């Protein structure tokens, strides 16, 4: 047992967990604190589905701060955290191709084998639930482990459980292994033995009981739609040994069958979440004002957090603040640093705050300094970075802390505020601006940033010429299954779009706004950047109003 | 031959190539059917229709030969020959050889099977009409027919119907002369050539799309023995097989007009700015300073100037001393004249018959603004009718005065109780000959509703897409009641009414009176040119490209 479940070489594994939780107010705190665990007792967290409320799939053949109190009070791993980026994973790289690992340590079955024994246990269970409420929060994790097997993880991820004392963890692949392991008698020194390889220790009794069989893929792996609703974020185009097809196959034809032969549409209830600070949105639910907080002539501190109150007010649910101009033309005062700018007023606002529905903090920066300072000093929630961190990867980051994650804003924009009207060549505009986001997550969720928490911006105005933003507009479509982040406000192609004569197209331009604000109301756009929040915030009141049946 | 004096039924068709005149054309037609065979009960849209395979007019009004009978201007309730017509009751027998049901069968057809072949070596604009006729056959109409379609100079009158006969006759000045009083003899020569056989009903009815889209908006119900199926049934029926069989959806191209003055306004392909210009908004009425608005809104973009000096908000006291028409008159005569010192649509938001009289008369007018949907006084719709000229009328759903009407609020079903109402008024102005592509629709927003039931008349806006749709909403309570202070009501009020700008827009409304000009315009412009897609094939093959690289 010592020479191969605890042997002395170090793998490099690859596995795919699936977590869950049946709190709705707590459901991010639960499901990050359980992420932190598993980032920290595992090994690397290179992939994320989205958060999903999901209706409970019991048959197949159809509120406390004691976390806060855990997460000072952990033992160290054995293993050591790595932050530095990483542009590409080998062994995923190999896990998704399906090609050649090491031998499994634990004894493996047939496809024949799994599928006997796989049928069995539903049935037990489909009966046990025909003879004897609340909505599950399920995501699933790709991890880079250095646990030598599923069993061994299976004990880790038991004590990660009983940590936590609300949260399940089930391992639904190990590398390319079918196993199915009826009648576990683990002793306990064993879980121990085990146990102390991979954590310095300073519970047990529970967990001897509490690992009866071991299933390699898990038993509802493409019986639970929430699971293969995950998994087609994650890893579409997987084909493990003991499926009938790739994953996103296997969640195309449950969508259909549901459709065809139930006529349900099971995406209804269904939902993706996007999360922006720490409690859940449904993603397509509500389009957020976001205030935008212009510091710079130079804005003075309580000027610049009188006018942050009085956009609360006018019904903003997001501040956006920057010191850092991006319009088209600017060179900034180099007088006044970045940091001088925005830092005195996040710290202003937050004593005003303080003192008395709390909005958002959103920083529009790309610089690691500024951001550094803010995350460090509790003043903000969200980086809106507007190179997708491309500036300086090493932002990323700043976005987890340990307990803590942070949401970003990817946008789009090629060169600066000098050269960018000049680089408007693109060969598919809609898809190339798609394709960049879309990579530009992939590298975040490949250095552990959840992808609920990544909002996508077109970056209108930003190396487009007006008919692109126009066209980019127009096929927001695109966006449907993410969330979604654009700036239009005050914008020149707001005016190109048009037929005291300064102070007229100033206003032509914030009524012309309105319009897209109406139709980003339509499109479901999930946040939008505006200068005039008391006037978008009455046009979307009243189509809120005309909605509601 | 011509002698004795009977009352008929008489279904016309009216046609036109000439787009840019279609409504001068017709509408002389129309009055030269009026003076020279009965009185018009009945008329259906103007269409532009494709054909199915692929100045001097003002002189001739002064110079015209009166009929025999006399003009009977007069309003009416019902007409008992025509509620006889449209059930195949009991009616004369013919002044003509009338043949059997199935000879009619057999000599139409060769008619067609001849004509798809001498044909087979532009725009239609099309206009059908129902006529209590004091003619007594068929043919002594057909004569008085191709000697109005001569008499003008681009111009075709069938007769469709008969009373309930079947006619086939395979081949002057008497019958001329003694309905109506005597280069002249350029006339009867080309007559005589001209007309060469009758056909009742008409040869091409049941076969030409044009005909059972017009039919369908007069007599829906009705059925002759000839045709298999009731009109309804058969206009259906060839909509669903064009769809099941050679997949064309057969409505595009045949498109419903509605008039607002002189020129052609397709149905629900743009939503009009009405511009609001209420005289009696402190002790003096300054009738320049209301010209400067007209010219200020139609430079902001209106396509319409509505005027009213008689106001119909809430709890209003009308100005004990100044009349209506010294607030309205001379403000219109003002404008008048500095004009002829493009030309917008002018509407008189009034109920009062003198005051449109004395508009209607000297030349300040097109359309008829009547917020009691000509109930007050039904003798205003006389005035519609300058027998050479038509104008049109707006007819608004509400109950009681700006004092009770707030109270006047149960409804058995609001959304259909309201369509109904103005259905029926639609009908009156119909049976005495007001026609009916220049009859608008008003819901009355905020007239004897509640603030919910103004939205939810608006959530069922639907319901008026047959028709052409007038509303307005801007500034009224319920837009508030959905939402250094009381300058915020103002201005929320403003901008909330620019949602319900973008929501009329996406629902096709055809005209909305409003107060803000200028910021109603921006929304409308950028709203269509987000709506202006250069391919309607790009998204799907942009997002093949992208998925193939
Ligand atoms: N996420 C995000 N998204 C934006 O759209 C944005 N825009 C600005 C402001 N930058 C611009 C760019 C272009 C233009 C013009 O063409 O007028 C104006 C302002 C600043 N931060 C931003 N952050
Ligand atoms: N065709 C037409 N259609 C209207 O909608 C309209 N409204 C007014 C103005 N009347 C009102 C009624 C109600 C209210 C309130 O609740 O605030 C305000 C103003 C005047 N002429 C009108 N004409
Ligand atoms: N791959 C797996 N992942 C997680 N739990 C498993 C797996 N295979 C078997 N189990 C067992 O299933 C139970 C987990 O709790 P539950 O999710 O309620 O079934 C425990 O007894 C586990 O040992
Ligand atoms: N029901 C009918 N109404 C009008 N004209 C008819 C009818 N039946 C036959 N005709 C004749 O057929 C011709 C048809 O003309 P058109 O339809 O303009 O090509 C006319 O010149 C008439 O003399
Ligand atoms: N939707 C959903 N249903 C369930 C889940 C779950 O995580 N999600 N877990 C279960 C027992 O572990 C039983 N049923
Ligand atoms: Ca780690
Ligand atoms: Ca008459
Ligand atoms: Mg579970
Ligand atoms: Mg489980
Ligand atoms: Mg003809």
């Amino acid at each position: 047992i010592q020479e191969l479940i605890l042997s002395e070489e170090n793998k490099t594994n690859i596995a795919v967990l699936n977590l869950g939780t049946n709190d709705r107010r707590n459901a991010v705190l639960i499901l990050e604190t359980a992420l932190h665990l598993v980032e920290k007792y595992l090994g690397k967290i290179i992939n994320t589905s989205y958060l999903y409320e999901t209706v409970p799939e019991y048959i197949v053949l159809d509120d406390v701060n004691y976390i806060n109190e855990l997460m000072q009070n952990l033992e160290e791993s054995k293993y050591e955290e790595n932050k530095e980026l990483i542009d590409k994973c080998e062994e995923y790289e190999t896990f998704l191709k399906n090609g050649k690992v090491d031998n499994s340590i634990l004894k493996e079955v047939n496809v024949e084998n799994y599928l006997l024994e796989c049928n069995n246990i539903i049935v037990k269970n489909d009966e046990i639930m025909k003879n004897n409420t609340s909505y599950f929060y399920n995501l699933t994790v790709v991890v880079k482990t250095f646990v030598n097997d599923p069993l061994s993880m299976l004990v880790v991820i038991k004590y990660i459980e009983e940590l936590m004392k609300i949260i399940d963890i089930d391992i639904l692949f190990f590398n390319d292994f079918t196993i199915f392991m009826k009648n576990i008698k683990l002793e306990k020194n064993m879980i121990y033995k085990i146990l102390s390889k991979y954590i310095h220790l300073e519970i047990i009794n529970n967990m001897v009981d509490n690992i009866e069989f071991l299933s390699i893929p898990h038993v509802y792996t493409t019986h639970r739609y929430s699971i293969l609703l995950c998994l087609n974020d994650m890893i579409p185009e997987y084909k493990h040994n003991v499926l009938n097809n790739t994953i996103r196959c296997l969640y195309n034809k449950y969508v259909s069958r549901m459709k065809e032969q139930y006529n349900i549409n099971i995406k209804e209830n269904n939902k993706r979440i996007y999360v922006l600070k720490d409690r859940i949105s449904y993603l397509k639910e509500k389009t957020n004002i976001v205030g935008i907080l212009n510091v710079n002539i130079f804005v003075e501190p309580k000027r610049a957090v009188q006018r942050m109150f009085e956009m609360i007010n006018e019904g903003a649910s997001v501040i956006d603040i920057g010191g850092e101009s991006s319009a088209p033309f600017v060179i900034p005062n180099p007088k006044i640093s970045e940091r001088d700018l925005v830092v005195p007023v996040l710290q202003l606002f937050q004593k005003e705050w303080n003192d008395i529905a709390k909005p958002i903090i959103s920083i529009d920066t790309i610089n690691y300094n500024v951001f550094k300072e803010c995350v460090d000093n509790d003043l903000v929630d969200i980086l809106n970075d507007i190179s997708a961190c491309t500036n300086n990867p090493e932002i990323i980051k700043l976005l987890k802390k340990k307990n803590k994650f942070y949401s970003v804003v990817l946008m789009h924009k090629r060169g600066n505020p000098h050269t960018m009207d000049k680089l408007t060549n693109y060969d598919n505009l809609v898809y190339d601006i798609k394709n960049y986001l879309e990579q530009r997550l992939n590298f975040l969720v490949l250095n552990g940033i959840p992808r609920y928490r990544i909002l996508f911006d077109i970056g209108l105005g930003f190396a487009k010429k007006h008919d692109q933003s126009i066209k980019l507009l127009q096929n927001i479509h695109v966006y449907d299954e993410y969330p979604l982040f654009i700036g239009y406000s005050r914008k020149r192609f707001i005016a190109h779009c048009m037929n005291d004569k300064d102070q007229l197209l100033y206003q032509k331009n914030i009524c012309g706004g309105l319009a897209i604000a109406s139709y980003s109301y339509y499109k479901k756009v999930d946040l939008i950047r505006v200068h005039d929040v008391l006037e978008t915030k009455s046009v979307l009141d009243v189509l809120t109003k005309i909605d509601q049946v």
